[PDB]
Formats: C-alpha cells, structure tokens, sequence
C-alpha cells in the first residue's frame, strides 16, 4: 500500500543530486540508436577475413549479454529504492534503464546489420564471464527484492556500478577505441560505443551516490565496499585475460591494420579503472 | 541466474508488437517538463479568487498523486515480463516508465511554479480515490513478484492501464481541457496535458496488447477482464462523484465521458 504521495504532500526534492542526475540524463541522453547509419559496418565485416572476422566478435559478445543483463538486472534497485521513497533515485533510474536498453538494441542491431545474428556468441563467454554476468550480478540484484539492508544495496552497487560497468564495460569502451577506431572500421559501432559511454558516467555516478551515502552513514561499509571490489577481480581479470589470450591467437586483424594491439597496456587499463572505482568512495 | 541472453543466442525480435511501440515511443516521446514555462500559469493562479484556486486542486491532487504511483507501480509488471524472457516488453516498458517519471515531474513542477507545492493536498483524495491508488493498484501490481499467472497479469494490466490510465486519467485530460482550455487558464499546464496524453496512448496499447494476448489463450480470461473492470467501477465512479460535487461547465457532460471511456476499454478486448 501507498501511505500517502511526496508530491501531494510536498514537490520533488529539486535540489537533490538523483533529481540533478535526471536532468542531465534527459538533456544529455537524446541519441537513437535505430538512427545509427550500420551500412559501413556491413562492408567492413564482409571486406575482412574469416579469421579477421572472428577478432571483434568476443568483445561484441560479451557487451550484448552485459547490456541484456544490466537491462533486466537493474529493475530491483529501482523497486529497492522506491520502497525506500525514494522518489527522485527512481526518477533518475528510469533514465538508466532507457538508457540500458539503448545499449541492448544498439550491439543487437550491429550484429543484425554485419550478418551475424544468427551466430550464437555465447561460445566466447568463459567461467569466468558467466560466473559475473550469469551468476554474481543477477544473484546480488535479486537480494534487493528481500534484503534491502546497507550491505546488500552496497554489494548490489559494487557489482553493477562499480564493477561491471566501472571496471568492464569502460575498459571494453577503450579497448574497442584503441583497435577499431585505430583501424578505421565499424563507424556505426564506434559512434553507438561514444554514446553509450556517454550514458554510462551518469549510470557509474549513481552507484558512487549510493556507496558513499551508505558509507556515510557507517564507516564500517567502506571495508565491505573494498572487499566486494576484491572478491570480484579474479573474474575480472579471469575474462580480460581469456579475451587476451584470444585476441593474441587471432592476430590478422591486427597485422592487416598495422596495429600494434598492446594487450599489455589494456590489461593495464583494467587494472587502472578497478583501482580508480575504490578512490571514488572515501571512508568518510 | 541467466541461463543464456537473447541477443547473444540471436536478436531482438525485430518486428515484435512491442519493439514496434518501444521504436514509436523513441520518436514521439521527446518532451521535457523542464522546458515547459509555467510563468503564465504563476500569474493565473494568483489572479483567481481563494474560492477558484481552491477548485483547482483536487484533479491536480489526483493526477499528482496517480503519476507518482505510476511511476512506482509498474517496476513489477516490468520484472514479471524480464523473467518470462519477454525482452521486447522490457525495453517497450523503460519508455513507459521514464514517460510516467516525466508525468510526475510536470505535476509537481506546476505545484512548485504557481506556489502551491508546501501544500498538502492529500485532502483531497476521499476514500474511493484510496481504494485505487493507495491499495488497488500496488496490491495487483506486486502480486506479479510471487504470481505471474495470466489472472495475476490481466488483473494488473486491466488496473493498471484500463481503469488508472484509460478510464480516469483518459477523463481528467478532457476534464482538464472542458475547464482550462475554454477559460485561457493555466497554458503550461495543458501543453504538459497534451504531451502526457500522446505518452499514454502508448501505455494503453500496451494494456491492450498484454490483455489480449492473455485472452487468445483462453476466453475464460476474457470473463475476468469483464470482472475486475466492473469490480473497480464503484470506485472509479465514487471518486468522479466526489469531484463533481466538489465542482457544485457541464458536470453530466464530464461524468459521462468518465462511463464512455470505461465501455470504450471494455470494447477494446474481444472474448475471441
Ligand atoms: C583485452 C582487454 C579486455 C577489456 C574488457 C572487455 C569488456 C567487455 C564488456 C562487456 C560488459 C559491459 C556491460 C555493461 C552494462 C551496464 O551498462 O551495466
Ligand atoms: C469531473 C470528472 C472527473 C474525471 C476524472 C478525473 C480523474 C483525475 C485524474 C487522476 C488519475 C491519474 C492517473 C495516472 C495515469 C498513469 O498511469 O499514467
Ligand atoms: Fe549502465
Ligand atoms: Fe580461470
Ligand atoms: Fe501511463
Ligand atoms: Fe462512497
Ligand atoms: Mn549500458
Ligand atoms: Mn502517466
């Protein structure tokens, strides 16, 4: 049951920084991605190998099932906070979850325009991606539906906002930069990939809030915030070391484009973005 | 867990009901309350007698208060339909979510501009008005947590999108426009009524697209729909009621656009 309604009662807390983050959103977050000209794309793809081919698919692979997972997998924070009354988190939240589906169409389309929605990409998600995106995101979500305590939204957080699209899906965004841009392909892509970039500050601020308005209240949930981050790496760099190991085993893109892919320095990346997402909480 | 991921297995159903409203929805859903000026809608408000801007209140209590629950509601019908792997419902439903976000905001951005927003106007929401808002429609949306049972999804829908949007609020836009428009009051106000009322044409199609799709499988469920709209009527018609006298501009004429639109939804379901 409703027990009464904050804007009969009052208004909307305009000065509240969700409320600030929905503005933003509706004003920065106007892209289509049923706009986004994929001709090119197509070309790309069909103008390159087979084995050329198969170098940009685990990477594609893994961010349609992200984005699919963070589509469906965001509704329990929502409800969480909205049981909360917290109004305006789920004001801005409904602009994270247009935004995710925008993300989900966008790969989708991709993968329909270059002719390849018909190949199954789940074979390029390892243990170590299925145990983050199959397992740990959906189970720390769900708990918010019966445990909406400090902890379980602070793990919840962690593993989406910090994690999955802090550590991985930035260090994913780079990564598709420093090749295919370099290379000059996949226009369509990369201009989905710049939007999508674009949503995605708004999507890892809201997960800063929520962290440190909880650790703000008990210094003890800063240790469980780092801890989460820790239990986490090793299916972290357990992924980023499977799509490097493939990556150096299908080398023809890189050769044929005279790059001079640095697995190295992305895996460096990642290992950046992980240590840069624990600073952006404080224990006070 | 996931077991696997649509677009990963294959795509996006391309040419689904609802990718096709969720596309429609990504056009025709671009409008900011934020943009709205309400300056005029400031200087209106301050030229009406006590006695007149009391009269305004209560259909802006009741849209205020209904957004807001809108808002909040419809999270659960959006998990029921993820869990049932109904990816196309899913991204159809972060349109209607963020356009009832929107709602909420014109609503209270109109409260906050003419200088009622320190008011607390749940006085004027009588019982009938609880029985919907209050309890009514969070109890059938929430069910689908533990039951996604086609009952438990026609309940929601036929509450949610027949009754809430397609009876009352379908009444209150008309109501809005018999009173304001012909009176050249409050033009912020009804330019945030006329995008509302695009959006929720959307969310009606969707009402009528679940209800439907639910009955092809069984005309029992039809009788259903027919009950559980009925059932609500008592209510619907307590609270036109209350504000009609409260009003005490042709008030026959509102009240019976409030039971045209409550047969009109009915029609829109066929038993076959
Ligand atoms: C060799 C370096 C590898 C770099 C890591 C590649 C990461 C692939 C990204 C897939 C998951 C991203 C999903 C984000 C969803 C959301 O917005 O929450
Ligand atoms: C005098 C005739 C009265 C006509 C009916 C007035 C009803 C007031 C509006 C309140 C309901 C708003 C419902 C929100 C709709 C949504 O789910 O998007
Ligand atoms: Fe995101
Ligand atoms: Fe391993
Ligand atoms: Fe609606
Ligand atoms: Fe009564
Ligand atoms: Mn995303
Ligand atoms: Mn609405």
């Amino acid at each position: 049951h409703h027990d009464g309604f904050q804007t009969v009662k009052a208004t909307i807390d305009w000065e509240h920084p969700m409320f600030k983050l929905y503005e933003k959103a509706k004003r920065n977050g106007k892209w289509n991605p049923a706009d986004i000209d994929f001709s090119q794309d197509q070309k790309d793809f069909a103008s390159l190998t087979s084995e050329e081919k198969i170098s940009a698919l685990p990477l594609v692979a893994g961010f349609s099932a992200g984005e699919e997972a963070a589509t469906l997998d965001i509704l329990p924070m929502a409800h969480a906070l909205a049981r909360q009354g917290r109004l305006e988190d789920v004001l801005f939240l409904t602009t994270f979850m247009h935004d995710e589906a925008k993300h989900v169409e966008m790969f989708s389309r991709w993968q329909q325009a270059v002719g390849i929605g018909q190949m199954d990409l789940s074979v390029f998600h390892n243990d170590h991606y299925k145990r983050i995106f199959y397992e740990a995101l959906p189970e720390a979500m769900n708990r918010l539906y019966a445990d909406d305590s400090p902890e379980a939204v602070i793990r919840a957080a962690t593993v989406y906002n910090m994690i999955v699209e802090g550590t991985l899906a930035e260090s994913g965004y780079y990564t598709f930069r420093q090749i295919y841009k370099k290379a000059g392909l996949f226009p369509g892509l990369l201009q989905g990939i710049d939007y999508l970039n674009m949503d995605e500050g708004r999507h890892i601020q809201f997960g800063i809030y929520t962290i440190q308005r909880i650790v703000n209240e008990d210094e003890r949930y800063y240790e469980l915030f780092i801890r989460y981050m820790d239990e986490l790496w090793p299916h972290v760099i357990g992924y980023v070391d499977y799509l490097t190991e493939l990556g150096k085993r299908q080398q023809q893109l890189a050769r044929t484009y005279a790059l001079e892919i640095d697995y190295d320095l992305l895996r460096h990346y990642v290992i950046k973005q992980f240590n840069l997402r624990k600073k952006q909480i404080s224990r006070t």
